[PDB]
């Protein structure tokens, strides 16, 4: 009968648990990745968009560091403030509930920093958008 | 007709090749994958169990170059000698018929050493288990 | 009706995502993938094939550089000049319309340099066959 089916669902349930345990890093809803190459905002901006996803964005502690955890090098947040200097929001607009900034952070150095860099030990720190970073992409999950 | 269904399958075979080519190691019937993550005994045997899978213990040297193969930090073995010093032990409490031991291994250093650490060159070195190490976990495949 | 094929179909499709965007890097049919192995050429070769996959052979610039960001060591490539010295060949057979030798490289050192093998810097060193080196599978996608 559909035992197909039935094996068809099975396969795709071990494949799916092998992925969340070690290709990226699962919160809630969300599903990290990293295709370990380093790019300039806009570029992992359209990346990750064409892959149906949108640039990394740490909503909450256990998001941060379970990006945190994944990457290697320091990765561009989907946060930025082009629109209004200093009000740090969403690629959708809405603004921030959660920040872990660096010490001496944000500081608009050089009056040309509105994209933000999760460092290796978590802290955030605001940087040229125009500067190559590795890019990371929160999936739907 | 059923020509989905042969698509299916044939489009799941080729992504089952792939993963066991890449993303972890096979040996038999198990397939060893890890997390990146470091933590204490208790919590890897959570997480494996997590997954339906259970904690890395290598039965042979196959497994064991597998697994030493696959890590990048000394992983942490489903073998421990806590109920009975000295008789290390499966975590389904059958004996070793395999040992890798390191020179001067097993001691049971401060007389709290129950838990086993792969090196990584696959030498093995009895530790506490209350000390983190990076998680490894066998799945069935 | 057919929901459970339809769901199937779309876990694939998102599944296949993940994996062109994390396990390994696509470009156009072929999809380069590293066990993460050293070994020597003819073992990779057989590794390969036992995937119902080629040794990795960059065609062009873009493959190449697909390649380039894969690995973290010198792979070989699926070239050589086994049968008529000074003349690099596919494993099918096809001359290179595409190279990108290393300063002072080809140069056959000790007469017995017939492999090839893809430097950090993407460019080309003709090496021992007999060495042990990166293993790269190029997978029909
Ligand atoms: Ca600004
Ligand atoms: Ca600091
Ligand atoms: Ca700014
Ligand atoms: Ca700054
Ligand atoms: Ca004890
Ligand atoms: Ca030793
Ligand atoms: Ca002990
Ligand atoms: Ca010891
Ligand atoms: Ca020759
Ligand atoms: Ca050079
Ligand atoms: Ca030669
Ligand atoms: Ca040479």
């Amino acid at each position: 009968a559909a035992s197909e089916r039935k094996a068809l669902q099975t396969e795709m349930a071990r494949i799916k648990k092998w992925l969340t345990f070690s290709l990226g890093k699962q919160v809630g809803n969300k599903f990290f990745l990293t295709n370990g190459e380093i790019m300039t905002f806009e570029k992992v901006k359209a990346l990750c968009v064409k892959f149906q996803a949108s640039v990394a964005t740490p909503r909450n502690a256990a998001e941060n560091g379970a990006i945190q955890n994944l990457i290697k090098e320091e990765a561009f947040l989907g946060i930025t403030d082009e629109k209004t200097e200093g009000q740090f929001v969403d690629l959708t607009g809405n603004r921030l509930t959660y920040t872990n900034w660096n010490e001496g952070e944000p500081n608009n150095a050089g009056s040309d920093e509105d994209c933000v860099l999760l460092l290796k030990n978590g802290q955030w720190n605001d940087v040229p958008c125009s500067t190559s970073h590795l890019a990371v992409c929160e999936f739907p999950i």
